[PDB]
């Protein structure tokens, strides 16, 4: 019953993400909230600790308390230049406790401190009890996801959260290889298969080239760009429109921190609708000063304000093919990961560059890990018996 169950959980820097493998399927489970991703957030309150979209939906409000992005912590040591770079632009607190990062905030009036695999077991729990919702009984077996870079440090502190959120880890998989067997790709029988992973997420983009030889599975190369994502397009809306808003009212709103908020909001849900429509809408009751802000923007000038992020992202996938020392060719299947890879822009540039070639997206490119995931548990928990 829950001794034979197993979940396959994607823990992402921005979105997390659970799925079931059972009576032929995988099912992406909703929360509470009816969303098949989860905000990777956690807020500390004066009467509470919230995690997911309650936390992300008052992050403004509470940006001290609120802590994201710990996945960009989890096994580094305090000292490390990626840990003293990223320090400076987050809202909250990060402390040295010999040589390890912790994250400082004021919780229920006190001031306390935890580990970044303390608040990544907090997003485990979540998925965990969004999973126990959704079967009606408790399920403990799980398989965990890491980017395919992360060392051995990274990977104990991942399995370490979720032996904190009271998880039994199967296995701690790479996300590129979970995306792949998403796609069956481990079951086209005899010889190497070339397969690149086009990974576009949030706040990282990932390509990952692997060699699937008789079911094993090989990382030939990793390249990318750990600060390039979907919030960039945002900013690049909410710029945008701060310069048009100039235009119309002579007048600057990018101080007021509510009105560029309530924007960057509005473009990350207009920036959704360009990537099945050919314009979005724009309608914000009273932006500033008592301006109502009802505008519109076509997918073309949208890919014109972003034209430079993406032509950007074939420069990694050019280096982790002379990594990787294979031709465009070479490469049997391409697989989209993350949900910045619905922006039509991206998927013809890539098809473009691997001149014209159909690209793997049948599965929704943010559910994708949490689905190879799912299926792997399924695997592993039928021969734990
Ligand atoms: N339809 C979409 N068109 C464009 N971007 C999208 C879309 N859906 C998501 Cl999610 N994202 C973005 O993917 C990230 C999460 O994986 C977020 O940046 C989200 O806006």
């Amino acid at each position: 019953m829950a001794k034979a169950a197993a979940i396959g959980i994607d823990l992402g820097t921005t979105y997390s993400c659970v799925g079931v493998f059972q009576h032929g399927k995988v099912e992406i489970i909703a929360n509470d909230q009816g969303n098949r991703t989860t905000p990777s957030y956690v807020a500390f309150t004066d009467t509470e600790r919230l995690i997911g979209d309650a936390a992300k939906n008052q992050v403004a409000l509470n940006p001290q308390n609120t802590v994201f992005d710990a996945k960009r912590l989890i096994g580094r040591k305090f000292g490390d230049p990626v840990v003293q770079s990223d320090m400076k632009h987050w809202p909250f607190q990060v402390i040295n406790d010999g040589d390890k990062p912790k994250v400082q905030v004021s919780y229920k009036g006190e001031t306390k401190a935890f580990y970044p695999e303390e608040i990544s077991s907090m997003v485990l729990t979540k998925m965990k009890e969004i999973a126990e919702a959704y079967l009606g009984y408790p399920v403990t077996n799980a398989v965990i996801t890491v980017p395919a870079y992360f060392n051995d440090s990274q990977r104990q502190a991942t399995k370490d959260a979720g032996v904190i959120a009271g998880l039994n880890v199967l296995r701690i998989i790479n996300e590129p290889t979970a995306a792949a067997i998403a796609y069956g790709l481990d079951r086209t029988g005899k010889g190497e298969r070339n397969v690149l992973i086009f990974d576009l997420g949030g706040g990282t983009f990932d390509v990952s080239i692997l060699t699937i030889d008789d079911g094993i599975f090989e990382v030939k190369a990793t390249a990318g760009d750990t600060h390039l994502g979907g919030e960039d397009f945002d900013n690049r809306l909410v710029n945008h429109f701060v310069e048009e808003f100039k235009r119309k009212h002579k007048k600057d709103i990018s101080q007021n921190k509510r009105a560029v908020r309530r924007l960057r909001t509005a473009c990350e849900r207009a920036k959704r609708t360009l990537s099945s429509s050919t314009q979005a809408s724009l309608e914000i009751d009273s932006l500033f000063e008592g301006i109502d802000f009802y505008t519109s923007i076509t997918r073309a000038r949208f890919e014109e304000l972003c034209s430079d992020l993406f032509r950007s992202t074939l420069e990694p996938v050019e280096k982790a093919l002379r990594d990787a020392k294979l031709d465009k060719a070479q490469i049997h299947d391409l697989v989209l990961v993350g949900g910045s890879t619905r922006i039509p822009k991206v998927q013809k540039l890539l098809q473009d560059f691997f001149n014209g070639r159909d690209l793997n997206k049948s599965i929704n490119p943010d559910e994708a890990v949490a689905y190879g995931a799912a299926v792997q548990a399924a695997i592993l928990i039928k021969s734990t018996r």
